């Protein structure tokens, strides 16, 4: 239910985050203050680009610091069906105007997520795959929470939110430890009971090694798909116990190439690195 | 000159982001760093995408953070043909596999913003036009500073980094004072005498009422090509000493087609909101 | 008009600055709070200084944080004839007494400044000048806003508010560009097409050159009035598109010579370095 | 010795204001930059006002932060005749550039109250007082710490540095707590062993009554010299323990009339209210290419 | 009066203290918030540890942040009864449950704290002492205000609150200053008229020398109480003007041998470094 | 191993969370330190009390902050019989004293609880327990990280390190969704793939519920040992894929009453509320 997703943000966090992008987008004097003056206003918010709606908990956190309410008039994960009227927001003008660009861009960005991850589980779905998709460690800096979220709304798994979500032995961990079998007994070892182990494998004999040394999660990386369901098959029949994840390469087209029934995850990487954000605009009125 | 670029970014602001995208990283324990274990390491900087190289800066800043240091092979803005080996990068292998992530997802947004802007570039270059490129303020919010940098890096210019550049007369402004006239009085009397003003303007007659009182700039926007040119010659044939930027609906495809000899600037969102991330990879050797 | 002008402050960094003051004044246990007791209370705020009242936002500001209101009974920017009673603030007992060192420094200051401003302001308007008196980057490290501020209530321009604002050329860059000519290419080809080039000149031949390649401000740096006029008038002469800003040595006093018809910003640096602070007090006068 | 003052600073708390000053000064891209490049330089700092130096670590802090080095050519706290060649700062010419405004704004102001200060205790001596001469907490907030460094630097005590330094009744606490006997025990009954209470009285009255209920300080303030000292007089008589200090209304010019046998400390706003900042340059005088 | 101590804490840096503390605890999303919900809830707060109730300012701060409100039906101080049912908190169930953990470990390190310190404050005033029981500056980093907060709320004194609070000079400080006499003049010296300076002794020999150069106080560090009362009878026999205090190794079962008429302060670290949290619960019954 | 641990603590975390500390016991002027100069001096590290030295990382950050090294005579995880030399500090004499306290405090109550966990892991080995001994959520607000690192250092387990470590369904969210197995099908359902659900419960029959529901873990709180391990018998019997948590009401004299085959881990809130500070002290030489 993506309209009860909002819970999942700590509000704490949130207006912090917010305040940061508020401090960094006016530090000094604002003078265009001046040219609205501080009369009460009213905004429209308009979505000119198809997709899936997210991010209204930015949105509303940025605008009541700001001092202005927001009223939506479509839930959280709504489709957008441009040019239509998503919300109103009101306040004095200059606080509106404001807020603008940072809401803007934030609801912008995260519904552009959300859009690509909609697009993905619905081509995964059209597949008649069961699987989750899911989103990478491959984003932006400092935006972690608003793009792991977007993932969500598009109902995408978010994965691994930091370091400390799961203990991922990726490629450069097996050379460093020296093998897979080191990696992951080292991993496992140093891994609380609380933790799961993923480990990062290019082929089938370190899949097995990894499943073996007692990997909860094996990611077959870089798989071409004719490579990827044999190889999962297998891990599957050898060790049922296992989860087998898919990325590398994986784009909305070739996504259903990809399915298939022992494969439980699919990741990919352009879900935050490509996404393009929907156009929306505040229109005062 | 791209390489002396590096010298705009005050190192101080520099360490204090980086900083915080290493807390946003990894907040508690990391256990994977027992896998790896802290024995020196080298690992290998690859570009597997075409394009700009862009954000050394904000890459050596990390890695120093992280008591790494890096050697780079391609000096900055250098075109990127992949698969090439970029730099070099030795420290403690924890230290190293800490840094990856956020190094990396840095250095692929910057780029992937500079090798759109040098797109862009090219483009009008290539219709001879000699006008400024340039994105526009639709940035990711808390991101702004690796961004604005990636567009320079590309050869575009970074238009206001904040509302405290200019004075920019947005639609809603217009709006909230009531018309063109009172609001480029206000702003111009708001403004210092330090400061630019510029006014959004959707009509030829918007344009010259700004012009008459005082507008530095003009941002015609969402104009069509055949509206635009006319537009634009005659503003600067009544007024030539007001710049004159396009913006709206831009897009690489089409933007031969908005430059024209009385168009100082062209601002482009998809410069930030639509430019995918290069694909880099760290393989530790 | 003065009292529009708090609407150039970004409530964010307001409260932000605000909190950073209370948490310097009072980072642990405080014992006084005891003394007082938490019983609503009332102050009146006193001026006991002539000047122009100036920093109502930041006032405002710190007692809201300490849940108290402030009503004021002048408006921002009003001549301030000592003593007037200029506002009321209630709230609890304690939480009066700890706002009130903090808000009545930043009163004092703010007004200070503005009190100054005004005077240079009215100086040169009595010399019947039409240009902007200005303050300049001389100002009290992350106090910026609040001197800033203070400036525009008394009527002065704030000039660059940082680095960022307009693009600089000082007589250092010069230096290390190797001259006038090349740190003002350098400048105008750096600076965004959204940002004004200003350099600064101690010659007619450096104002010249700077003009020459595309300065759009000229500081003439500490000439004496006799040298500055003619060197302004002929600059706007070959250069009406350049702004001439005149800067160093400038007192309230002698503010008068170096206002002319081609001087279109004069800066004033006592502004805010030498300003003397305004007596304000905040006098308890109630209990429940 | 105001060369070993610079021990008072926490380095950490002085490298995190020096932080803030910066990014306060240049929060995004520094086009000026590119026109003076990278190139090693040298800059020469020139004093042009006459007073106390004051402000050495912060100056160091500031320059340090932008890989920059400085060498001073006089001590903390030296008396300035100008035109005086004080130091000399290297480094990056874009760095030097940097830290050039926030440096000079700095030591121009702990300067000046260091320059005021001093006056102030030579003024005292001159009329052969042997009081401590204080700064108020009438400081510029958030800059505090420069402030009650020059103090120090010109010789004047610091006074309480914050609300928990020591506990200060002033005449609204009075009022509040519905008297002076009131305020003062209710103050000490509060105030930890480890601290002292200082009230602030306006009249004879107040002030017995404050050292009765035990006051460790005694603020007479805005009397008139004419009826300060026989008040101190006499309540050094009774109440030898107990330290008087007078403030309100003292400029340098009248502060000999305030100085006496019996007044401990006296403390001048003016100190930090009132001091005009000295003038400080930087002239780059060499700039090298870069390799 | 334990209820108006709440009024110390200056309420921005309680803010930002139980802001840190909120971000400490969930840096990212909250999955366990789809598990209950938003819907408006009530929970019970229960004391089940006796001792001394100590730190409702910070526990309803955490609750306020995150829009929940606290009544408490006993006051700040009072003896704790367990089983006690001593507050009720409402508030949306996600935001209740996001506040739980913290809100107990706060309400529990404080009230351990006071605890503890009312135990000392009764054994001395069991032993007709009428001195000031004192915490040290043994506290725990970043949460320094809570732990004094808690001792004052069971009586106890919190002494020095940081290195501004007093001129402190240790053992160290003798040895780098090369002796007694010059550590306590260089002090006195340094130390604004504003401030008390304190010595920290180990003899009585100290103790003489640092009342001579002008100590406020002297502590007379680890001593035996057989050392101790003969040396404070002297010390306050020819210096009745300053205060000592006493130190090192003292418990709640020895406290009144360390409890003399010379003695105006006793310290003990274990009020803040040895002190027992008290069993808190917060049952959700809506 | 011990003095591997050292490695989990990400460097940047580490540097805030010490500068803190600092701000907070030297805000203003610290006129102590005209007492001793900034001549350099050295300090002997002075271990009084028995137990396991813990805290090495912390006590270098903060004096490295103040400029000042530490050679250290015994490696982490020692065991400690007083009166022993731990180590020496060396730097400037003001700056040695400003990092005593700090330094003192932070080695005492780290040590402190590393100390009471290899207590614990000693009963329980003495017992012939095989299981982890673990700390609970019950730690100081803004100190997580020391404490955590202290049971490591101990020998014990950290458990969750925050709430996105792991989805724990305590008793609260069990009143609040209705039902146990409510709480655990919403828990699993909004658990990433990444993590793992653990409910608390008081019965047997809660418990078989929960692992019914699909429970990674259960916690048996507060069970007397005579119904815990019959309890805990049949749950591995009917569910050996479920782990199994014993808590409540643990002290270390009871604990080997606690062990038993069936018991995977043994969470105790004694040893971080509990566990007494070593007296440790600095003399300066």
């Amino acid at each position: 239910d993506a309209e009860g997703l909002a819970l999942l943000l700590p509000p704490v966090t949130l207006a912090a985050l917010v305040d940061s992008w508020l401090r960094e987008d006016c530090p000094g004097l604002n003078y265009a203050a001046l040219v609205s003056g501080a009369g009460p206003s009213q905004a429209a918010l308009w979505a000119k680009s198809p997709g899936v709606l997210a991010g209204q908990p930015f949105f509303d956190a940025i605008f009541t610091q700001l001092n202005c309410q927001v009223s939506w008039f479509l839930p959280e994960g709504s489709k957008l069906v441009p040019v239509a009227r998503v919300a109103e927001v009101r306040g004095p003008a200059h606080c509106l105007l404001l807020g603008e660009r940072v809401a803007l861009n934030t609801l912008a960005r995260c519904s552009g997520i959300a859009s690509a991850a909609a697009a993905a589980v619905e081509a995964a779905r059209g597949a008649g795959w069961t699987g989750h998709v899911a989103g990478t460690r491959k984003t932006t800096p400092g935006f972690r929470l608003v793009e792991k979220y977007g993932l969500l709304v598009g109902g995408a798994a978010s994965h691994r939110y930091d370091l400390g979500g799961l203990v991922m032995v990726k490629d450069n961990h097996v050379v460093a430890a020296g093998g897979v079998e080191k990696a992951v007994r080292a991993a496992r070892q140093a891994a609380d009971f609380t933790l799961k182990v993923e480990v990062e494998c290019s082929s089938l004999q370190e899949a097995v090694q990894a499943a073996e040394a007692g990997a909860d999660l094996v990611l077959l990386d870089n798989f071409k798909p004719e490579e990827l369901h044999p190889t999962a098959t297998v891990l599957k029949a050898q060790f049922p116990s296992v989860a087998v994840e898919a990325s590398g390469g994986i784009t909305l087209d070739n996504l259903p190439q990809f399915c298939g029934p022992h494969i439980d995850v699919i990741s990919m990487g352009m879900l935050t690195q490509a996404a393009p954000a929907l156009d929306f605009s505040l229109k005062l009125f």
